[PDB]
C-alpha cells in the first residue's frame, strides 16, 4: 500500500497558548512556523500531494489536525474532540474532508468523544485508546463505523499519556514503536516491538509514508533503530510541537 495524499494546516498565532500538560516553555510562533515549513518540505519528498489548509486564529490547537478526523481507504470519520477547545475544529475541516471523500463522510455524536490521535491504524485493523480525550462510547461508535465499511477495530486501556500515539507508532511491516506502558501490552506481542529508550521517548511518535519515516530530531538511538530496519528517515526538529504535547502524528492527516 502507499498514501497519496497529506492534509495540514499552517499554525496559528494563538499556537503559544496551545493546551498542555508539560512544563517545557512556551512556543515561539517564529519558530514553530520555520519548524512546520520544514516538515511540509519533508513530506513534499514522499510521493504523495499535499493539501494545506490556512491558520485559523480561534483554534490555538488546529495545526494538529490529525484529532478531528479519521481518514481510512473507505471513509472519513469526522470525530469529535474531548477537549472543549478544540470541538469546533471539525467544522473547519469538514470541507476538505468532504472534497476527498464524497458521499463517505462519517460523524462521531454525543454522548460520544473521540479525538483520532488515539487511533494507530494497522492493516485494516484500528486500534483506538480509551483516554481524557476518548471515551469508551465513542470508542464504540468508531468501531461500529469502521465494522460497518468491513473494518475492525479495538480498545487499548491506557493511563500515563494524552492519546494512545504519543507512546506508539505503526511503521508498516509489522514494526512497531512502544514507549512507556504499551511496551509489555499483550495485545502488540506479535508485532516486532522497538522499544524506545526513556530519554527519547518523544520519538515513539513518527510516521510511516510511503518507505519513508518522518521523525523529530535530537533523537538519535531511536533513528538507528528505524534506520537499520530499512526505511529512509527523514528527521524534523518539532521541539515547538513538543512544548505542547505534539508531534509530526499529530500534524498531519494521511490516506
Ligand atoms: N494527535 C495528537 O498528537 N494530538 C496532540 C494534541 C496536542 C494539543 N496541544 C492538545 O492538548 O490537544
Amino acid at each position: 500500500f502507499m498514501f497519496k495524499h497529506i492534509i495540514a494546516r499552517t499554525p496559528a498565532r494563538s499556537l503559544v497558548d496551545g493546551l498542555t500538560s508539560s512544563h517545557l516553555g512556551k512556543p515561539d510562533y517564529a519558530k514553530a512556523l520555520e519548524q512546520h515549513n520544514a516538515y511540509i518540505r519533508a513530506l513534499q519528498t514522499c510521493d504523495v500531494d499535499i493539501t494545506l489548509l490556512p491558520p485559523d486564529e480561534r483554534f490555538p490547537d488546529s495545526v494538529f489536525v490529525e484529532d478531528p478526523v479519521l481518514c481510512t481507504s473507505r471513509c472519513a470519520i469526522i470525530t469529535r474532540p474531548g477537549a472543549e477547545s478544540r470541538r469546533g475544529e471539525t467544522e473547519i475541516i469538514e470541507e476538505t474532508v468532504q472534497r476527498f471523500y464524497p458521499g463517505k463522510v462519517e460523524r462521531i455524536e454525543a454522548p460520544g468523544t473521540v479525538e483520532a490521535g488515539d487511533i494507530m491504524m494497522v492493516g485494516d485493523h484500528f486500534y483506538i485508546g480509551e483516554s481524557a480525550r476518548t471515551n469508551a462510547e465513542g470508542a464504540r461508535q468508531m468501531i461500529a463505523i469502521l465494522e460497518k465499511h468491513g473494518l475492525s477495530g479495538s480498545v487499548v486501556r491506557l493511563e500515563k499519556v494524552l492519546h494512545l500515539k504519543t507512546g506508539l507508532a505503526y511503521l508498516e511491516h509489522n514494526n512497531l514503536l512502544a514507549a512507556g506502558e504499551f511496551v509489555s501490552k499483550p495485545e502488540f506481542q506479535d508485532f516486532n516491538i522497538i522499544e524506545i529508550p526513556e530519554e527519547e521517548s518523544y520519538a515513539a511518535n513518527c510516521i510511516w509514508v510511503n518507505e519513508r519515516v518522518i521523525m523529530p530530531a535530537g533523537y538519535p538511538r531511536t533513528r538507528e533503530k528505524i534506520a537499520r530496519l530499512g526505511y529512509r528517515v527523514i528527521e524534523v526538529d518539532t521541539s515547538e510541537y513538543r512544548k505542547i504535547d505534539g508531534g509530526v502524528s499529530s500534524m498531519s492527516l494521511r490516506f
